[PDB]
């Protein structure tokens, strides 16, 4: 099913903020090299595209992608098969996917000197970091090392060229920035859903504190868990003894009270083991990772929430990468996403596109 | 009319190569931070975007940014009017839209370390440069000063927040890699046109070159002339009397004639001037480069081909910009590029 009609499509640049070089710009002088002198600079904004299809219903949904992706991640799957993005405009949605600030089309900060510094201002850090193929297989939960592939595995094998070129670093920009363009994005569409991934996980639940037109939020595997500040569980260490899961955000307890008010859904795909698992880090990270999402969730829900996980594997789904929505059965987990939109009335009424 | 009806969309990645890290990789070890040590990129691929009609009519075309851009340039104007993209599908070609290595959803080749460096290897350089919203003013030709705007300017005032926005760095990947990265792309799409965009231009020129999928030219005020080599004629310096413009890039004669094979043409907007300017540095930088370009068509001409330069206001289209398709006029410079692809039978299957 790969026909889709557009009432309109476009992309647009939103957020950010600027910075300036020192002194005077002189247009009677060389402007090439470039130089910082005079100079303003747009730093942190984002890149949003959006299709809208003939008569829509419900409220439009914002795809968000992962750490070190891009809106491509809804746009197809590695094999050319068609992403979220058709698969949803088909379903009569409007369909915003962003390249987030950092990332894609969205701004990289930097200037005319070492990375990332403008004179003596050091905007994102000189020094990167960039996953390996090799981490992302594991973080991907591909397979338990690289190379290996899970028996039942939903993904594209064939395509792993495909795949991993998809993926890249992200400069040092603060988490600050990336929430406040999608605060301004969502803003602006209206009511909406917020589909996050990964990374993007705590990023969207930070953004529905700080805008009431997120209606609901579908998180695909999150990897950051959020509690009220002082009110962090103690959360057990990885199986080696010595390891972590990543910090979880403390919001103030007036701000996570607004994420009761909204549906919110986590995804987990399968093959995340239930024991310790000392010899393969990632699969123990996502165990533990997985774990304190769901007291997470609890704590929404003693406050009046409606926030639930869901496990492909009760839904009867076997295989499942971190990459749910892109993987060979990507057609069933958008059905089950179409029944949370479903369930929660999120599909309902003719609407109209604006920005 | 804003309605496009797909066939299908959808986007993937070609090109690039990988690079390797020192050592092995454990998977019992922590993952994070990121190591290089056992580690395989990827690098230096470029995102390809396509959107096909139904009933395709003619060869599909390959937009292709200029320097510091992305896709995004055909997709919208600065506004919000329909890019290239939606009015070409809407022409019925199927429409390819790529975002280059090292820009947009190309891959920018940077690791664990100082940016664009592996271990001890500068993959690309750890300075970087990246134009001013003043430089870029002037370069586009908006006015001949930033804030200051021609008076028969077709640029969407009022939307300079949203235009500059789209613009950004690009890292030092070689220009070999990323002429490599397309004419993979066009054998996978077959014959094709190319329309190109200032930095774009002079790529878009060799990939012809090698590629003989390419059946026409394109070109938005390209930045750098190209000639045979040994064959670069002298061009006087720019007013300042110090500066000059790009220096063109020379191939062998046997990969230049390729060029007069197929139809090419040039495109330029308003307000270059014809006189020496010292006042402004990018209109006499203009005047300059368009003359290297009349010259880079003769050279094309002399060997039997199809080169030609427009000049916009000559169409009886006037104060275009450096993006003379996302200006407000941009649905009669597109009818311009669709009587281009009548004339040379490329709208036809
Ligand atoms: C990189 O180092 C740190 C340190 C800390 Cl404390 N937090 C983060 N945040 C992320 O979400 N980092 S991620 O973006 O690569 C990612 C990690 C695990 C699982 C998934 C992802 C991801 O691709 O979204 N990254
Ligand atoms: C920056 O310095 C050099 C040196 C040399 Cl030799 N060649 C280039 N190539 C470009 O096209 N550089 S540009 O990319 O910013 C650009 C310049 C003028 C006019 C237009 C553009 C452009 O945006 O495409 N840049």
């Amino acid at each position: 099913k790969r026909k889709v009609v557009l009432a309109e499509q476009g992309s647009f640049y939103i957020g950010g903020r600027t910075v300036t070089g020192p002194g005077k710009f002189d247009p009677s002088k060389p402007v090439i090299p470039y130089s910082n002198e005079g100079a303003t600079f747009y730093i942190n904004q984002m890149y949003v595209n959006f299709q809208a299809p003939v008569r829509p219903r419900g409220l439009p949904l914002v795809f968000w992608h992962g750490g070190g992706l891009t809106g491509h991640i809804w746009e197809s799957t590695p094999d050319g098969r068609p992403g979220f993005q058709t698969l949803f405009v088909q379903d009569r949605h409007t369909v915003y996917t962003i390249d987030q600030p950092g990332r894609g089309r969205g701004n990289i900060p930097t200037f005319n000197g070492p990375f990332g510094q403008l004179e003596e201002e050091s905007i994102v850090n000189t020094v990167t970091g960039n996953s390996s193929k090799e981490g992302a297989w594991v973080r991907d939960r591909l397979g338990p090392a690289p190379g290996q592939f899970f028996e039942n595995s939903q993904f594209p094998r064939g395509y792993e060229d495909n795949y991993f070129k998809e993926m890249g670093f992200s400069p040092s920009i603060s988490s600050d920035e990336i929430v406040d363009a999608v605060v301004k994005l969502v803003t602006h569409i209206g009511p909406c859903v917020l589909v996050t991934h990964s990374a993007s996980g705590v990023l969207g639940m930070r953004v529905a504190t700080h805008a009431k037109n997120v209606r609901g939020i579908v998180a695909y595997e999150p990897a950051t868990s959020i509690f009220p500040k002082g009110k962090v569980p103690e959360i057990p260490p990885l199986a080696d003894k010595k390891s972590q899961i990543f910090p979880p955000f403390e919001i103030q307890e007036s701000y996570f009270k607004k994420l009761a008010k909204i549906p919110i859904q986590f995804v987990f795909g399968d093959n995340i083991p239930k024991n310790p698992k000392s010899a393969y880090w990632f699969l123990d990270w996502w165990r533990v990772t997985r774990y304190a999402h769901s007291l997470s969730l609890e704590a929404i829900n003693k406050l009046g929430g409606q926030a639930s996980l869901l496990d492909l594997p009760t839904a009867g789904l076997r295989g499942n990468t971190h990459f749910p929505f892109t993987d060979r059965n990507n057609v069933q987990v958008a059905s089950l996403l179409s029944d949370f939109l479903g369930k929660h009335g999120l599909d309902q009424n003719e609407s109209l596109e604006h920005h």
